[PDB]
């Protein structure tokens, strides 16, 4: 087709934003959430598996996630872009910046986990952990949902990515802190409050970059990518009063770090949703998330029982899950959604929005698990 | 009318780069201006009401202030957005932008006020505050100066928010802490320099989002985008060297603090005057702002005696007038201007120019008072 | 001609990601390796010298820079802008953009060159330094690569700046370290490793803003800033694991100063390359741009033999310089390249990149030594 020079122009900042997520946003977030001691080493590894991302985007990436194929993934006739003319055109933009921004969606969701786990695994470990799991989950999952893959084909609605993103991210992590021990100093069994003002800080610029990686979802700056930044604001704003309020009357009184995860919840809760809702369903999703994020990071601190930056799994994984079935519910036009493709009706959204966060968490659990093994058995995975 | 998709992408962008003003560009600036002790208060406060205003916004906020009605307000026929399909066009992109971009306005005008005061009010109290003066006094305001009402129907000249953000931030700011005391500890009476990194890092980042704040105040990426865009530089550059220049003479040193308070000088400044002015006419007025901005703080540093986040205000309150009077003359195409209004004269307009500043000050200041005695009444302002 | 407002918009965006590099990207870059004592007068520097370029840049630099003129300089026909309608308009956007864009340039080299020495120099010398550097090295030589000047009638081949920005300043850096000492304080001999995390954060916000620098470059939101914008991406990454691994054969472990300075030299590399290359050529360029700043670095270190903020120039440079000679070859379609001029062939093209490095590296460096010692003669230089 022909590129509109305003969606090409839309599109590589909200890429831009996108990596400003990852760099320096995850790693502000997680660098204020650990120890002293190893924010240096967890910066190194956001960075250099951000740059090996990157690489193993173009290189492969792109043309298995967005390369035509079967239901798992695509093909290998746009390794590292070859045939893929610079004036060629995916949808309204530069089929060049569709590899960008799209690009930046795998950074983000690897960044996720990078800066989590960083500090308690070992630097060639992880880069063989995000090899394979880039390539054998967020590739296939992303070639599922967004490269016309099996999810896609069923009706799944993830408009910016509650299952590709937050949900796979969310388990591969999990599944690290379950197979890597961290040992806590002593004193250090809550996250250091001098330090929560990076964390703020991480979360204003992820808030920020969301806007690229929500809005530049539709692809163009039309109605759809204005309805998904409002409603990323409106979802954002819900869940910070709706987790501070859950912690309010949790703890009789709110702190940052609730509401910076309460920031999160509604932005991951709204991640699928907010292209397909109404303002009033993204403020709903937004409370709901806020407080699911509130219940989960409680749980995971029962298990847990001490402030672990892994903690931010239970955010992205609980709210990218409520967020991905409150889509079933919300895209709805009796409440103000988009609407349902085809004879779909929302009990038949709501299953195989089920159906794709089932897929997701088992399909990123699997992969993740063999990556932390292959790791572990080949340079040792703890440090 | 049909959006354009390039303006669309541009006041959405604009619209994240005045968000990023607030969060974590004011959170920042404060959190160098405020003890530790009180720099997560401080931020979870200014987190809050900043979904609380995201929130109040989508709901009626914009209703009441973009809204037609009469001179003081508009009208509650766009509550939570209803009555406004998503392809409904405002100026020349989705009114859904529109409604996100006034709404950032409101985040960072809130923003400067919370992040100065949060420190020595109750958590709770500064909500009732925001909810009080965010709807009696920004919405009409807002209303007034660009939804149609009084201010605009007189011929105001305020291109991006001299009045509706600055002077009536600035004016509530200071009846804050007017009304509000502060105990200032033994050694902690001037701003602490090891955290001056924060503040010159909180305004870069206000910087940045400036710019999505005055050029997208043009509404389209025009011509009278890129001259606000221009008199920004100009006048945040000129502003700096003012200041810089005023305080070399006046201390025989410049400071970071100084070289920071200038350019939010002239940045406030230039806001009312950006889209109406030349640059030579920015330059002229960043230069005046800056010293104007020296000359304001200094005068509270009498009153106060103290370093305090509230000299802020000074300078907002003080340059905001400053740039709403310069306004009136350097809109002048004699001075390369764009021209004044029908059958007005530069004389005139300075009047009207006055009748805005006194306005807004009496306006805010009321409304600030009652909000502040509402919150006491309550629940208790002073922490 | 029209202007295009898609275009406006993203070079609008653009210019303001470029602005975003030097504040507060190069001052926090700086900041986390200078010693905490002198950080406040860096920034203050920065902050200052940074004004003073937006302001010489609208009163004279634009119109020197790229009025027309002879190989050397434009002319004063634009001082202060004069003779510019707000509806001119250049390439595909309206003439204003064009100069905050360009402006934004000159601030981020003058960033480079101030942030770097700013510790070392008088506040008054540094100021001198900029006046004269600037108006007869960074003006000439924008003149004569984008100004239609002596080397772009050359066919030489800088995309983003290789020469103007990077070689440009590392010259002016480096003659700066070589006139003005430095007294290292016991214990000081290394980078402090609790201020890497603000060196990181530099050198994300250089590195998210690189991406209106680059691609922004391109003057429009078309097919070659999509290009420009992946090669950035790919540029970038390939440096990064380039001098990781580079260190990690030549220490036996990755350093987070590794894997930024892997960053920058990545994005030095590629910004004269990024849009005449294919994404292969930006991943072979940035590897070689980061094993070539690995060793220029460590030269440096040989020279030096402590951890010096100037030791940034050596990144610049070196990377600046290979960029440079590695446009002149990958810009070849063999390679994936966009091809050369008429008649050019790969050496001949090679040639004049080496003849425009020459150049640039001896005008700068003269310009800036006569800079300095004016600055010397005058204020005095060193602290």
């Amino acid at each position: 087709a022909v590129a509109d020079k305003a969606d090409n122009a839309f599109m590589m900042i909200c890429t831009a934003l996108v990596l400003f997520m990852t760099i320096p946003g995850i790693a502000l977030f997680y660098g204020g959430l650990i120890r002293g001691k190893n924010v240096l080493s967890m910066l190194t590894q956001v960075t250099v598996t951000f740059a090996l991302v990157c690489i193993l985007w173009v290189v492969y990436g792109y043309s298995l996630a967005s390369g035509e194929g079967n239901n798992f993934f695509g093909n290998i006739n746009w390794l590292m872009l070859k045939n893929i003319e610079l004036t060629a055109v995916m949808g309204s933009i530069y089929q060049y910046i569709h590899v960008a921004f799209q690009g930046s969606f795998a950074c983000i969701t690897v960044g996720l986990i990078v800066g989590a786990l960083a500090e308690r695994i070992r630097f060639p470990a992880v880069l063989i952990f995000v090899v394979v799991w880039l390539t054998l989950s967020y590739i296939p999952i992303a070639h599922m949902v967004w490269g016309g893959g099996l999810l896609a084909s069923h009706g799944a609605l993830d408009f910016a990515g509650g299952t590709v993103v937050h949900i796979n991210a969310a388990i591969a992590g999990l599944v690290g802190a379950y197979l890597i021990g961290k040992r806590v100093g002593f004193g250090k069994e809550a996250f250091k409050p001098h330090n929560l003002p990076m964390v703020f800080t991480g979360t204003a610029i992820l808030y920020i970059g969301w806007f690229g990686f929500n809005a530049g979802s539709a692809g163009t700056a039309n109605e759809i990518a204005a309805l998904a930044f409002v409603n990323t604001v409106v979802a954002t704003a819900a869940a910070i009063l709706g987790w501070i309020f859950g912690e309010w009357a949790l703890r009789g009184l709110p702190s940052l770090l609730g509401a910076c995860s309460g920031a999160i919840a509604g932005l991951v809760g709204v991640t699928p949703a907010c292209g397909y809702i109404g303002v009033g369903g993204a403020l709903i999703i937004g409370v709901v998330a806020g407080l699911a994020g509130l219940w989960g990071v409680t749980m995971l601190k029962r298990l847990l029982r001490v402030d672990d930056p892994c903690d931010v799994f239970g955010v992205h994984g609980v709210c990218g899950i409520v967020g991905c079935i409150m889509t079933g519910i919300f895209a709805a036009s009796s409440l103000g959604g988009v609407g349902f493709a085809e004879g779909v009706t929302m009990g038949h959204q709501l299953l195989v929005q089920l159906e794709s966060i089932a897929i997701t968490i088992v399909w990123s659990g699997v992969v993740a698990f063999i990556g932390y093994k292959l790791a572990d058995l080949t340079v040792g995975l703890r440090v």
